[PDB]
């Protein structure tokens, strides 16, 4: 899997799921293409969103809904997504994590990338 | 100064010296438009973005340029800038301060809203 | 494995491999008496330190041995250790994920806790 | 004044106020010696810990009571407390900032070792 998303709630020490995440990819004329979305499940992972071979090298947007997230937990949090921009396979293919550790008003987000 | 900005290095244990950072309202229309932008200064912060009349409710979106910080460090970045984007909501007076803390491969961001 | 902790990178985006930790416990005399302790492993994991049945209801310190794993990649960082203090099964056993995020000025650290 | 000690609230997005902050120096004999204490003012932040001519090379600890910051909030915590440990370097004036962003459970802690 080239691209895998992981989000953690920071509240209550869990996987945060049902997070909804739409991955987009910057298009020639320079605007963001669709490219791939999803849901986190119960370990707050999000796998299959792409292949090998349609995860060709560009320009990369992972957006995290966390606003709906935390709004469905009660509480309304600061910011409207968590955005996740970055370059991706110019040095060849590589595995990448986007892993997300959420608060109300706070997150990290942080890229883990391997060689397979 | 309804909004502040500030930045910084997990690395070197630091403010983040000379990053730009641009601002942008979301118009009528759906598009993004520039709002505000700057460097930050030595300090780590960057001030004098706007006033309490222009910063009206609304989207806004801080751009962080940590690519270019990054690379003037000589250090391999992941992320193409940090990317901040929240509703402003009056409800009663509030002073912004729009956090970031910078390495690599991984960043947070805190919002730190107070009233004066 | 009720005991797991995992160690990130920040710097380079990787997994931290071969960092020591160590587990402690919090005695009847108030001391921390030694309870178990290990190194990560290429995925940045540490599996196996205790079992259902020896990680009983207490007080126990997680100390991740960072000064020691940055020294070793030529980073003379601001932290001796990392040391995670926390009660653990005081209802019930649960299964503990003991994470930090590492930089040479900065560490996060999260728990995520599930009921088996 | 050489250390100071800044501690911020992830859910609320505020800072942490009313928070106690133990400050330990490792003495010749190797245990923990109390040097300085206080309580997080209304911005968060607590001054006046120590002073230049105290505050000579060592190792020190510094015990920020966060559990009981998050049960007079009514959440529920992970950690007994975040502890950050670290040795004093002089090399060249220095001036140290500890600063701490809480969630329930996780916490980061970031050094800001700056020359006035």
């Amino acid at each position: 899997c080239p691209l895998m998303v992981k989000v953690l709630d920071a509240v209550r020490g869990s996987p945060a799921i049902n997070v909804a995440v739409h991955v987009f990819r910057k298009a020639a004329d320079d605007t963001w293409e669709p490219f791939a979305s999803g849901k986190t499940s119960e370990p707050g992972e999000l796998h299959g969103l792409t292949t090998e071979e349609e995860f060709v090298e560009g320009i990369y947007k992972v957006e995290i809904d966390t606003k709906s997230y935390w709004k469905a937990l009660g509480i309304s949090p600061f910011h409207e997504h968590a955005e996740v921009v970055f370059t991706a396979n110019d040095s060849g293919p590589r595995r990448y994590t986007i892993a997300a550790l959420l608060s109300p008003y706070s997150y990290s987000t942080t890229a883990v990338v391997t060689n397979p």
